[PDB]
């Protein structure tokens, strides 16, 4: 997968396993939600196209989103779009089956670097807008939850097995966007 | 209510009613979210008190959460406490009750203020730690949405009404906390 290099940035974020710890209990996320997302895994592998296509289309239906995925001339970068898609997909099966451990913080720091002007457009070498307004990663810890539930309810688990992957799914992504504000937030106020 | 400055702090906010409509858009907030938001307020007005005991609850069993109301010498600020307790119960009401307009804006951006250095500790002229680090006010997403729906569950509306309310108190709370970012994020990130 161009660009991913889970496990191997050779770079320890600035923040460690005991951040870790004390960001899952503001979260409220304990050893029964890791199982969960892990259940979830199985749940949502074969449905990721699909996945995809309804977040492109949230994105590409509103122009002031897509626009962080634009050439200058404000068309949408197709090289940008297929690349960062790739890496996405591969971050909806993380999000289940990774262990939440430091190679996974240290992809984390990484994946919150690309969407701040640090890193941003680095990755793909494309020329696009410099950075992606921190409003918008909280705004989108909504639809990136909310939309997953229709898929969670498919693959013909019991509804209670659906509602604990979903709600270990809002943790896992309230808790993922927490962490991607540190390059966004004046040092020492994060 | 002491401190509680809504509607007159005579302070525009850095943000607008375009700013709030691309944010609303974003969290996929409309004017179905702002009906049941509204019909969440008279089923929730009367239990305001049990809500804040729950939320009290906690955060006074997690040492590294109640940390942010603490005196100097480690032991939490009752006068504190207390004090706040009164805005966050009018908070609940706010959230449900209040159009969404300019004043509103000119109020989170004040809220944002006093959970950050800028202003913290100064509303209630209190001694104590002097910033509430930004990961978790995005982490508190989670338990300021989730621990609502039972209270939301209670009032013999419909469960489909239920959702619809928990669905518009999930938005907004969202919403809220991208706000609150901005005097967090460096200068031109947000
Ligand atoms: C809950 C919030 C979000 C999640 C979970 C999310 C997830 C992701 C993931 C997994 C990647 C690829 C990371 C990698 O390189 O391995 C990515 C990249 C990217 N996302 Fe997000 N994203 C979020 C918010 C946003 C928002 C609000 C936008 C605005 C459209 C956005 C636009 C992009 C862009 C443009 C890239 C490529 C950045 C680069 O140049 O490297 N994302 N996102
Ligand atoms: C979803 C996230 C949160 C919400 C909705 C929330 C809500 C509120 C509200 C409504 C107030 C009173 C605002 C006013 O002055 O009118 C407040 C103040 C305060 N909150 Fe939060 N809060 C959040 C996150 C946090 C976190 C993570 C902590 C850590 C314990 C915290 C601790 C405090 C403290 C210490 C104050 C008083 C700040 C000051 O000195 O003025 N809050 N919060």
């Amino acid at each position: 997968i161009p660009g991913y290099t889970y496990g191997e940035t050779e770079n320890r974020a600035p923040f460690n396993l005991e951040d870790l710890k004390l960001l899952k209990e503001a979260v409220m996320f304990t050893a029964e939600d890791e199982e969960y997302i892990q259940k979830a895994g199985e749940v949502l592998e074969d449905q990721v196209e699909e996945i995809l296509d309804t977040w492109a289309g949230f994105v590409g239906s509103h122009p002031h989103l897509l626009y962080y995925f634009t050439s200058p001339d404000g068309t949408p970068n197709e090289k940008y779009l297929a690349a960062v898609r790739k890496r996405f997909s591969r971050w909806i099966l993380d999000t289940s089956n990774r262990s939440y451990d430091q190679a996974w913080l240290d992809y984390q720091y990484e994946i919150g670097l690309r969407h701040h002007r640090t890193k941003k457009n680095q990755t793909d070498n494309v020329e696009s807008v410099p950075n992606i307004g921190y409003r918008y990663l909280v705004a989108f810890i909504y639809p990136i939850t909310a939309t997953m539930k229709p898929f969670l309810a498919r693959k013909g688990h019991t509804p209670e097995e659906v509602e604990k992957m979903y709600q270990a799914w809002f943790k896992a992504t309230t808790l993922q966007v927490a962490l991607w504000s540190y390059p966004y937030v004046k040092y020492g106020d994060f």
